[PDB]
């Protein structure tokens, strides 16, 4: 890199009744694309888990008179706004908080190893993507997270030779989406991560919801000690422990949600609750777009760092991210010499001044700008080789 990242997670399913489409990203201010998810299976094979969003969707301009085998779908979709946008990496990220279970099989053996490097970049390499991000929820012994390391040395020495024959001098990216908590971080091979990878995406968030015995903040940077019951996690303690055990500050990436948690049946933050109640999508869980919601309040808790909406006569909290925490967040990453900011998803977002990600974009000052690579000279998908010229 040759300045921040500021990347955002987009998702194969927010296709559907989300209705976000890759044309919809407002790529001007994005400096990474992460293209949300692949599955895995136990023998390490990387797949699609959904052909149709991936590759088969005909958006308006796509013609079946086409000849030969082409790509549509997300994947040509994003090859357009990589050609709009040269700044813009688009990476392909393989597993997520559903789709985990197989990663300590398909890491466990060299056969298996293998096999995941050459599945994850031959879809790279057909898709026209310019690396891998590796989001296994979580590593959970040694064993998993020494096998974790020789994945990821596997996929590098392969994104390496592939560079070698068809985009010589094109550096791959490779990363992973990291746990904030400290019972998963402990168990990670830090030094090595810091050593192998470009890029680790800190997901700072998820900090208190239904797993919660109590309210709390989803995304705060310090501990309240004042109201310790509000912050049973905190970003600040996690991101010293990362850069200490060796990871590097600057290839460190600052999570943020574009989501709110909501409880029900509470009194306020860090106090007792019944039941998440509804969300946009899921139980739980609003987009950004969607908040605040009429009849609710937004507070700040300053020692935290961390906004939240309560509604008295619903009695309804939801902890989320507002453009001034952005901003917050934005000052305490440079402050740290960090990599940039992460996001969570793109579908969210709001448009124009309140858009969380252009808030960073512009809080940030100076982005990444390492052009991307549009030569896929061993692409299967003739549109993807041919650059859709
Ligand atoms: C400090 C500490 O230790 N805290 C612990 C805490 O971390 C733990 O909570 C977990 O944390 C991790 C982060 O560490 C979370 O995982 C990351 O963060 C994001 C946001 O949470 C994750 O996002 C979710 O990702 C899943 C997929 O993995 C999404 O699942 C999708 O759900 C939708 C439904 O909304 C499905 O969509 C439908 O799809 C069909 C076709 O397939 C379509 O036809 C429909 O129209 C479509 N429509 C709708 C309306 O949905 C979709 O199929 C499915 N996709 C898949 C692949 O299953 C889910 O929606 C995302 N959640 C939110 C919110 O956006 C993300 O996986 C991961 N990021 C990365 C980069 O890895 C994790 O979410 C979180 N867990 C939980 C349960 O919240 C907790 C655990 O208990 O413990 C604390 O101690
Ligand atoms: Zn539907
Ligand atoms: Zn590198
Ligand atoms: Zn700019």
């Amino acid at each position: 890199a040759n300045g921040y990242a500021n990347s955002v997670y987009f998702t194969n399913w927010g296709i559907y009744d989300r209705n976000f489409q890759p044309a919809d990203l407002v790529a001007s201010d994005v400096t990474h694309v992460i293209y949300s998810f692949m599955n895995l299976q136990a023998d390490g094979t990387v797949i699609s888990g959904d052909t149709y969003a991936d590759y088969e969707k005909h958006y308006a301009d796509d013609s079946w008179n086409d000849v030969g085998t082409n790509a549509y779908g997300c994947v040509k979709q994003l090859f357009k706004v990589k050609k709009a946008n040269r700044g813009l990496k688009v990476l392909l990220s393989i597993g997520g908080w559903t789709w985990s279970t197989n990663f300590p099989s398909a890491a466990s053996t060299d056969a298996n190893r293998k096999n995941f490097a050459k599945t994850a970049i031959t879809f790279m390499k057909d898709w026209g993507f310019d690396g891998i991000d590796i989001a296994w929820a979580y590593p959970a012994d040694a064993t998993q997270a020494s096998n974790m390391i020789l994945l990821l040395k596997e996929v590098r020495s392969q994104l390496d030779a592939y560079a070698a024959q068809y985009a010589p001098g094109y550096h791959f990216l490779l990363t992973i989406a990291a746990p904030a908590g400290k019972d998963n971080y402990s168990k990670l091979r830090l030094a090595d991560l810091g050593q192998v990878l470009d890029y680790i995406n800190l997901m700072a968030y998820d900090y208190a919801g239904s797993f919660s015995p109590l309210t709390g903040h989803d995304a705060n940077l310090f501990n309240n000690p004042s109201n310790p019951n509000a912050t049973p996690f905190n970003t600040d303690s996690a991101v010293k422990d990362y850069i200490n055990g060796g990871v590097p500050a600057n290839k460190i990436v600052l999570g943020m949600p574009i989501y709110g948690r909501s409880f029900q049946n509470t009194a306020g933050i860090g106090q007792t609750y019944n039941g998440v109640g509804s969300g946009s999508w899921e139980a739980g869980i609003w987009d950004y777009k969607a908040l605040p919601k009429a009849g609710a309040t937004v507070q700040y808790d300053s020692v935290a760092k961390g906004y939240y909406s309560y509604n008295s006569a619903t009695k309804e909290l939801i902890s989320f991210d507002t453009p001034d925490m952005i901003n917050t967040k934005v000052a305490y990453l440079k402050s740290l010499g960090l990599g940039g900011s992460m996001f969570w998803e793109a579908s969210a977002d709001k448009k124009g001044a309140d858009s969380l990600i252009g808030t960073s974009h512009r809080a940030l000052g100076g982005l990444d700008t390492t052009q991307n690579l549009l030569s896929y000279p061993n692409s299967k998908y003739d549109n993807i080789k041919n650059g859709l010229n």
